[PDB]
């Protein structure tokens, strides 16, 4: 029969956290990056990857001025970032809360190959995820991140890949909700290949339908969840060009056909597009004439920090310049989230 | 890859029909009673079940005065009703179109038992459904009806029953959309038993999630479909009492957790409740503070025709009385559809 | 919980029928051809398609001498063939029983296209299948045939096609078993295209695994069922050549990886290969060193009748010649079924 | 299309390992027990749980005399047991190989609760399972163990529990096969409750069908796998008594309806039954008149070590007594595996 996965108090707490994350005008700063994931970004400048460099970069992202507060509703942190401190001794989660944001943590442990598939991968990280999520909850993290990676090929994504990614996302969501942490479901579809907008929309619809069927199967409280889907965009190698309005229409149509309205908000990821392109696409999505029952906010790792990283240059002199670049990008992304961004 | 089930013109036609059916203030008159299904209703008076009697009753339901036009956006007819005419020789589908309504047809061929299940049934009617739907399209039927019956027991509905009903609903929807006919997906859950509101909501969420996963699997154009779910209500034998606001909250919550917003509208069925109760529940559903992205209209067979049948009495003298009663009930149901029904 | 789909008496009857059909040395004569299906075969000779012509041809197939009795364990008939009579007035089902065979009927109503798929089809025929199967049981038919057609393409068979074909096969099996009729599950995979033996084996394994998962989901009594799979063979357009031993190894390996041993027997279909090729492939399959827990018999439509049609010529003078040719082919196929066929 | 999960060399190695494990007359000694899992067994005597006590007990189980060599085809070890040595300095995996056995390892990391279920659990351990399995392969482990726990209740096992356990078993099997390690699929069904033999058989059939469908979906090489199912037995609280022949018939029937013959062998677990009862049930299973295409061997944790533990008593004086007790029990279990056990 009906065995309640969450009590009404747990559901209320999850809904409150989720609505706080994607409150109107607020988005997510995806500051989560592994040691090797941020290694390439720090090597783009020439500055070495150390604990102090990582801490200072994340402090620069997190210790922005008051203008970021109504634009960042959540920050996804890496495991080490959740336990680093600001220059004044303030812990990074407490820095995030003091600015009105919601502390998040990347709980997935990377992607692993799926045998018998054309390079398809599934995401691991469910081992001890209950204890890890409980500890993150005691450490200030109120929501979690789980990146499931799918791509588009001549035979990809297959039934096995979509099914397994949806199942692992549903299990991660169940664990996070049991631990009082809002799960952000991220069935990312890589914009790699020559696939057009139509194929990306079809694949996104299939992936999201399977993801939400798995969430229903795992008794996931959708009001206590957020979605982190790829923007429906043509592949990087696609020759045909689509306008921002076309991309927005395709993305909103894909979301409306799969995502139930109970989902508190949809926090898009950049997916390899430039900062200006991501902001304009988010603005067009929020300006789509189709009725959108969810908060179509942003959860950007590169689209919010690329300019700040370039301006910073790895040296302390450009702290203010990089902070200003990140702040103006967050302002632009919040405007796009409200649909009022005009570059 | 992506093989288009429907061309953009077919999708546009289906969306236009679906939006016409559930345009604001309009609902569905379910006159899709078989010869044996209407036999019990005609025996409640004492009037014999006759082709002429059935024709006159359906003409009475259909030939109401002009004030019922903006309240009925669709009428589902039986196979024989689609080919009967009014007293003036006007065909019943043409009578429906002349009043601004959309002609519908019940295309399912009844329910059949599922072996190995606790009295669970699946719906048949897929044989030659393409040719039947094409003929109905040439005969004026712009949408179809398929009643899938589920109930709640100690071990019911099972995985097999929900999966099979969802699969057959998706196949029926695919056939109807290929034939240019808007499919009304009706995964009705019987309000039989002592199950409470919570169990009904859980079962409705599971059934609707499976139904829409099957619709996604069958490449169903959800904008060209309508949903006919049971109102989330306690069982008929349930001792615990629930307010209309509680029933509305449960129903809207179940719909928001499973139904994608792309669905043009949700047309509730009575499900064995009285006319006043059904209208009040629909009004409370449309007054629910939760955001509702779809047209929450009515598709009532008994809640729209029970008092009209009682007033008619099987004799021609109460023709006008039954017209008046059915028209006032349709006005009340339209007000509930707009959320402005105050009895 | 566990609701028994079949009583122990029904299970015993189904097991008895299934074991009678595929008793060692016995196979199935697939004599079921629709009016248009046999129209092409009769036009290949030059003789018109006539009720009398069809009756005489099926009598020629069924009124063979005593040497066919231990070689044919079942005969699948068309609906009209089940009610035709021999020249002496003996009904065709009674003719089949008098020879020790088991009367079968084709209960599927053809294949219909699946929308959104690359030319993929699903099989219809579930409407009133319970009443039809009951009537066939009263008319002497003890088993039924349901041809589900799948093919291999660059994106085919898809998840939807395999899932829907398996589901419809499971529903047909449930109905047949409820009506006391042994269902022959036929998830035929067309040997059309340039796909190699490896791809055919992979597709056969996936299709059969889905088919038997659906049979388990529908509570199908596998001991009262038979399987009619395509022999794992390269496509007709495949350039690479495979020996009969390679084809047999691939087929037996695909069956052992998917088919549970509870299945009473596996009755292969020719699938567009010549009579001698089909017999040699069946012999090699039965000579495969891998352990085979089921009766690997034959259910051949063309591989038992092509030479019979060629000899017959549509005229009564070659009745004996066509009977002798069919009898020798049936003896060869029985020898292959026992693994002792040496051409 | 068909992307080979395993090369023919990998498939050959997995088949060789699997056939070595369940070679006729040989079974598995399930010596895998966590520190807390063996803590209760060591506390049953009164001897403290230390590293040295565990090492001596596992050495006793592994360094038995030569008469246990043809009875044990595999030994499942815990993580710490794989890295302990004998008294002479021989590593435990090398001790196992020197006796003709195949070294196994418990790779699952325990069970975790499933939210929304009636106490149902899923098994974790997929994080870094590729690296762990590769290291175990370099450390002598040629097969792995993954215990998935299902129980029987009024609403249990549910669709979510069976589906999730099958998915995680298939993922574990895929990882193990990619790492050259034979996966032993253990969808254990707890004999807890008052459920009878019929319901246990029904649940076992459903669980095994879902497990093998998941294995097919994950492209698992079934010839390189072994099955560790529960014997189909009535619950511990079941009042109705079933004979050993009835239990054997139910178990063999459940296996034949769901397990494909490609599975190299079936290694039953004790499931909380006594040593003599487990051996007698295995003997009856191997004496079942139904045709059994797989090696129905034993993989017993308590049914091979309970008497040895009682005899040992935690003191070195009963080393030889426990040796003889365990060896006689293993000989009895091997005789049951061959069907020649007469107590």
């Amino acid at each position: 029969h009906s065995h309640p996965a969450l009590t009404p108090e747990q559901k209320k707490e999850l809904s409150d956290i989720a609505h706080r994350i994607v409150a109107p005008g607020k988005g997510i700063l995806a500051a989560d990056e592994s040691t090797g994931s941020i290694a390439k970004r720090l090597q783009s400048i020439g500055t070495e990857n150390t604990e102090e460099n990582r801490r200072f970069y994340r402090q620069l992202l997190l210790t922005a001025d008051d203008r970021v507060n109504p634009c960042i509703g959540g920050v996804i942190l890496f495991h080490e970032t959740l336990y680093q401190k600001a220059d004044d001794g303030r812990p990074f989660p407490q820095v995030i809360k003091s600015k009105g944001g919601v502390v998040g943590i990347k709980v997935d442990k990377g992607v692993v190959p799926l045998a018998g598939t054309n390079g398809e991968t599934t995401t691991q990280g469910l081992d001890g995820l209950s204890e890890r999520c409980a500890q993150y909850k005691k450490d200030g993290a109120d929501f979690a991140k789980w990146r499931c990676v799918l791509k588009i090929g001549e035979h990809t994504p297959s039934a096995l890949a979509i099914m397994e990614n949806a199942n692992v996302l549903a299990r991660y969501a169940s664990i996070c909700q049991q631990n009082g942490i809002v799960p952000i479901v991220e069935p990312e579809i890589l914009p790699d290949g020559d696939h057009d907008l139509k194929r990306c929309q079809y694949v996104t619809e299939k992936v999201l339908a399977a993801v939400y069927k798995a969430l229903s199967d795992h008794h996931i409280y959708l009001e206590g969840t957020l979605l982190k889907p790829n923007m429906v965009t043509p592949g990087h190698a696609c020759t045909q060009k689509y306008s921002h309005e076309e991309i927005a229409m395709a993305t909103v149509t894909a979301l409306r056909r799969t995502v139930p309205p109970a989902v508190t908000g949809v926090t898009f990821l950049s997916g390899g597009q430039s900062e200006e392109e991501a902001s304009i696409n988010l603005n067009a999505i929020n300006k789509c004439p189709l009725l959108k029952p969810w908060a179509l906010t942003f959860s950007y790792g590169r689209a919010l920090q690329a300019s700040a990283l370039k301006a910073w240059g790895g040296k302390k002199e450009n702290l203010k310049a990089a902070q200003e670049e990140y702040v103006k990008r967050a302002l632009a992304n919040s405007l796009a989230c409200q649909g009022k961004y005009t570059p």
